[PDB]
């Protein structure tokens, strides 16, 4: 099925996923001379005292630490939200060079990586009811770029050795994902859609402007993951985004002067 390779990439996403042409496609590029600051975004309110973290898992595509959703323990409110939307997982995207591996790009700009703390708006009871409503999920979107190391980040990269390939997964528990976050919540938001199959029209993107710093030697480790299954031809599992598509009649908003 569907993948990042010349054969599976985006770019063939369309054939089983139509929607991949649709009118509310993530990633975007954000133009910061065209986002607009709106004094009425309430104040962003991210939760995460209580999280628990339980599970990473290699899924082919990226890897996803799993969080314990099953109540209202690590949530996203406030911002442009309404109402209170749990975490699930989150997980990165990430390039074979530092020039590219975000998803949404900045004035054209690549970022590294990219960070996605996914969360589910609880009105809709549980997760696979939530991703087929326009208000269904709240992604929280972090850029990384290299630099110095990031002290929170190093638990994540000190166990892909155990989940080198897809399938592979991991007891994960007491990661605090606090320790993931920029000093500033000042962000950019849009309506959109998960970034890969089947690309459902169900989230609100909330982008952070300040970036996160991670060291060479972090993303390196990332770039030794596969995205084959064990014993199978290695393919390293490197470049897992999807481009910016096109903005359409959309208006992305900053919550910042
Ligand atoms: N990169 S991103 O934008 O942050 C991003 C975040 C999360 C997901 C994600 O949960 N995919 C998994 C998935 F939702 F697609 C799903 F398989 F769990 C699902 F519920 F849709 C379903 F497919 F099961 C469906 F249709 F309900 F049957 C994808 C992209
Ligand atoms: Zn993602």
């Amino acid at each position: 099925h569907w993948g990042y390779g010349k054969h599976n990439g985006p770019e063939h996403w369309h054939k089983d996923f139509p929607i991949a042409k649709g009118e509310r496609q993530s990633p975007v590029d954000i133009d910061t001379h065209t986002a607009k600051y709106d004094p009425s975004l309430k104040p962003l309110s991210v939760s995460y005292d209580q999280a628990t973290s339980l599970r990473i898992l290699n899924n082919g595509h990226a890897f996803n630490v799993e969080f314990d959703d099953s109540q209202d323990k690590a949530v996203l409110k406030g911002g442009p939200l309404d109402g209170t939307y749990r975490l699930i997982q989150f997980h990165f995207h990430w390039g074979s060079l530092d020039g590219q591996g975000s998803e949404h790009t900045v004035d054209k700009k690549k970022y590294a990586a990219e960070l996605h703390l996914v969360h589910w708006n609880t009105k809709y009871g549980d997760f696979g009811k939530a991703v087929q409503q326009p208000d269904g999920l709240a992604v929280l979107g972090i850029f990384l770029k290299v630099g110095s190391a990031k002290p929170g980040l190093q638990k994540v990269v000190d166990v892909l050795d155990s989940i080198k390939t897809k399938g592979k997964s991991a007891d994960f528990t007491n990661f605090d994902p606090r320790g993931l976050l920029p000093e500033s919540l000042d962000y950019w938001t849009y309506p959109g859609s998960l970034t890969t199959p089947p690309l459902l029209e169900c989230v609100t993107w909330i982008v952070l402007k300040e970036p996160i710093s991670v060291s060479s030697e972090q993303v390196l480790k990332f770039r030794k993951l596969n995205f084959n299954g064990e014993g199978e031809p290695e393919e390293l599992m490197v470049d897992n985004w999807r481009p910016a598509q096109p903005l359409k009649n959309r208006q992305i908003k900053a919550s910042f002067k």
